């Protein structure tokens, strides 16, 4: 709960010298008590903080605080909420589904700080953000490529969740499950008309995330090398 | 943090039976959590309490609570804030500087409950209060005498801070440093045209404060006797 | 300080038999006392020596001395200073920034003889020197390629500094950090319009430097192989 | 020799960024070698530094360096040299003798860092400086008083030197020698027409200096009390 304590401290400091109003600091204090009292989760803390920041239009200061404390989960949640609000302003359904899946995966990661679902959600949100940028830019090829990447991410997310879950206790050989997950992702992605290229790089990023989360990167390195040979 | 807990308890009790409004009690609770969570200092607690009391015009009840709990640091801070507000209403610069120095010394004392800077700040604030009383009374001799006392206090405050700091770890003989500080205060005060009288009593009060803070009063007693011989 | 002692000895010998004047040898003696007295750093020694050599126009003899003693840090500093002077004569801003970054990295390396920042500074200075040669030659394609290499070096320099710092005490698996740094360098370099080619070779040289500095080249060898597969 | 090393370091730093010229730093280096080689004394070091500073008109920077390092002997020597130069410009013989005695006592103190002769020299130089200020001010009473103080200092200086020397090894009871020295100073001073007042305060300052140097201030405190009773 050190990140939450630092966030509360920095929000006080900010509210002490002008900047954000007092309501956000009071909410930070109450939620910091409730968490570590064992009555809510960090996801509810961050969600309430982001909702109040959006209500008061002070989200930039909250972003700066989350960068200063050095939190990736909360920052990704902030980006997800802002992107969802912007898409709701736009009103496009496929990005609605994409961001809802990203938020659900973010919540599941927040439950236990599982880095792989964090990687998946990060991929989804950054590709969606690039989609919105290209919407005003007007480069259709790039938006189609980003939709291909997002389809690959949607296909892979249950697969990476399952791979991590099985490796947790079942005891298989990570590299074998990593290779099977990557091949399944490629096959299912090409079953949707998407090249076996950019989906390959999506699977590569997710393999890197699995290696980081599982604490074993040599197997992730080997699967990365085989995928690099495959794209050739 | 027992004083803070008692202050919070008494503020509840007061807000329960009419008297002060609820906002002050809620702030007391939040700050009592933040302190003893290790995120702010007692100075911020008291400063916020006094600011809200001034905003709601209920400062007298806060004064009564601080007397009931038996706190001198908080009470001195309350007097300093009220005197600063009154002087700001008046608009006189020298008392502005005097009260700002008093508040800074009060903060430094609050950092570790250092009794000597508390004595210095108490001297400054009481002489300033007497100055404001004599302003409406109209006795110029007394106001000049109080300005002399305040100049002596300003000269002595860095000296007493340094004496306490050196005695803390360096290991000199308190009485020697006390005598040197008193003589330096007298010399610098008479360099500003002020008698070697009332400045002598200011140095005597500060020597008493140093003796109380350092836990050794026999050396303070001896320096008091030598200063009493000096004023003769 | 053996290199400094040898430099002082060789400068005496040179000044004994004509060649350089006496002022440089006297400065060498004084700075050799000050260093190893613990009052200045080797960077100040070399900087003063180079400044005097430039003032007296005897820089070639200092270069020969630095080659004879077998010092790479001092020689790179000499090249950096000469290149900065030549660019100041030319008056081009981007190479100004490039050489200033190179000099700052050289100072940081000199602080503890960190080989990786030495590699980065060497890359920057040699590409800048090639830029100046092509300026009078007049081959625009080569100058654009060298600017691409310098942009890659600028992007990578904080990354390599951070990788070395983290590996020093944090305890990660070098190869993983090396791969992440290389991929980040490639992505950021292609975000600036630069191919993923020559930037790949820049990252390869920096990976080799990291392997040399960290005392572990097998991981550097593996990352080199993966980057060689990537460029395919 | 830590003070000398710090002085040399700070002089380099100053000469590095403009300010003082290089000759002073080179002299500092050479003298810092000679001292701690065991070939000259700190008095020669400071005297050469002050002479060069006066020659180059950079004495203020040397004063700042000596304050930063925290040296009282060197600073007093600087004041003595500057005051001697100013008096030589004026051309008055009695202050010539006064400052020459002060400089000789300063050298004797520098020989072994004897604090009592430092106090005596400090008294002489500050009273002489006040004499020069009053010369342009034109207050004859003050100049006569300062001459009385200087006569008391001249009378007392051999006495304090002898008292310290005897207490060093002979083994008498300091307080007895302190009282005898003070009484002899008062008697000899009143034999020259000077009140038994300001000479009493001169003897009091010298007694304080003896107490500081000898490492025993309780006897100095007692003699101070008896002298305070005497002036009554
Ligand atoms: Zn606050
Ligand atoms: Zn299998
Ligand atoms: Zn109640
Ligand atoms: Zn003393
Ligand atoms: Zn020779
Ligand atoms: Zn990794
Ligand atoms: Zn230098
Ligand atoms: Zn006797």
């Amino acid at each position: 709960t050190e990140k939450l304590k630092k966030i509360t401290k920095l929000l006080h400091e900010l509210v002490d010298r002008g900047e954000i109003p007092e309501e956000l600091a009071t909410l930070a204090t109450l939620l910091l008590y409730l968490v570590e009292k064992g009555l809510i989760s960090e996801f509810d803390f961050i969600e309430h903080l982001v909702r109040l920041a959006e209500k008061l239009g002070v989200l930039e200061e909250l972003k700066k605080v989350l960068e200063e404390v050095g939190d990736e989960f909360g920052l990704t949640l902030v980006y997800a909420i802002s992107l969802l609000k912007e898409v709701e302003k736009e009103g496009d359904e496929e990005l609605k589904e994409y961001v809802k899946l990203a938020i659900e995966t973010l919540k599941e990661a927040f439950e236990r700080k599982n880095y792989a679902l964090l990687v998946s959600a990060k991929i989804i949100v950054e590709n969606a953000e690039e989609i919105l940028k290209a919407k005003k830019k007007g480069d259709e090829e790039k938006i189609k490529e980003l939709l291909q990447r997002l389809k690959a991410a949607k296909i892979g997310t249950p697969l990476v969740r399952e791979v991590v879950e099985r490796y947790r206790e079942e005891g298989e050989p990570l590299l074998d499950l990593l290779l099977h997950m990557a091949e399944t992702t490629i096959r299912e992605s090409e079953k949707l008309g998407v090249d076996p290229r950019l989906a390959a790089e999506v699977a590569r990023e997710m393999v890197d995330g699995v290696g980081h989360e599982t604490g074993e990167t040599e197997a992730a390195f080997r699967v990365r090398r085989e995928l690099d040979t495959v794209i050739l």
